[PDB]
């Protein structure tokens, strides 16, 4: 099946997923000189006051926190987006090295890790409908740096030693998403796709200018979970992201000058 390595990692999804080679893949580079201000932009409300978290899991690909989305709880809407969005998990991307990790790059530059807050739009009724749809989601991707200390971070990565293989899960109710966010909501955004199988193009990306800073403590304790299930050989869950893709008949577009 699929994953990060040499026999199995991004140059080897298009033979199941023949849509790796599509017309609007994720990530992509951001060129910062390319992309245009768009002033018709509405600022980005994200509303997560009522977020309602459940558990975290480790899925063999990255760690899930997962939300209750049965009501309009946590909800992403303004920006690009037409209607309202709901919160339904979260995960990271990350290196082995701080130097690479996220997904999306800037000018060419590699974040050590990438946040993505994943939101489905609640006119298609649930995800997996939402997921037939060209604007069936919103992912929200976030960049972190390594340098301070993020304390709404923390109680994330003190879990993280019971859901150390794959599909380990624990509860993790009251967990508040908005500790993970920068000052700013300057943004790009552009069409794209979910960035792991089954790589759907349904995603309208939504990606902050502004980093967050981690501290290096944070990042290594990502870099101590593990691909396989418990009593298997022993893989370090790093670099679990996918290059920048081609950009095609694609604009990025900013909501800040
Ligand atoms: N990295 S990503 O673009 O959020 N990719 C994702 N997100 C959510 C999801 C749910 C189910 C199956 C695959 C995926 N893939
Ligand atoms: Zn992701």
């Amino acid at each position: 099946h699929w994953g990060y390595g040499k026999h199995n990692g991004p140059e080897h999804w298009h033979k199941d997923f023949p849509i790796a080679k599509g017309e609007r893949q994720s990530p992509v580079d951001i060129d910062t000189h390319t992309a245009k201000y768009d002033p018709s932009l509405k600022p980005l409300s994200v509303s997560y006051d009522q977020a309602t978290s459940l558990r975290i899991l480790n899925n063999g690909h990255a760690f899930n926190v997962e939300f209750d989305d049965s009501q309009d709880k946590a909800v992403l809407k303004g920006g690009p987006l037409d209607g309202t969005y709901r919160l339904i998990q979260f995960h990271f991307h990350w290196g082995s090295l701080d130097g690479q990790g996220s997904e999306h790059t800037v000018d060419k530059k590699k974040y050590a890790a990438e946040l993505h807050l994943v939101h489905w739009n609640t006119k298609y009724g649930d995800f997996g409908k939402a997921v037939q749809q060209p604007d069936g989601l919103a992912v929200l991707g976030i960049f972190l740096k390594v340098g301070s200390a993020k304390p709404g971070l923390q109680k994330v990565v003190d879990v993280l030693d019971s859901i150390k293989t794959k599909g380990k899960s624990a509860d993790f109710t009251n967990f508040d998403p908005r500790g993970l966010l920068p000052e700013s909501l300057d943004y790009w955004t552009y069409p794209g796709s979910l960035t792991t199988p089954p790589l759907l193009e349904c995603v309208t990306w939504i990606v902050l200018k502004e980093p967050i800073s981690v501290s290096s403590e944070q990042v290594l304790k990502f870099r101590k979970l593990n691909f396989n299930g418990e009593g298997e050989p022993e893989e370090l869950m790093v670099d679990n992201w996918r290059p920048a893709q081609p950009l095609k008949n694609r604009q990025i577009k900013a909501s800040f000058k």
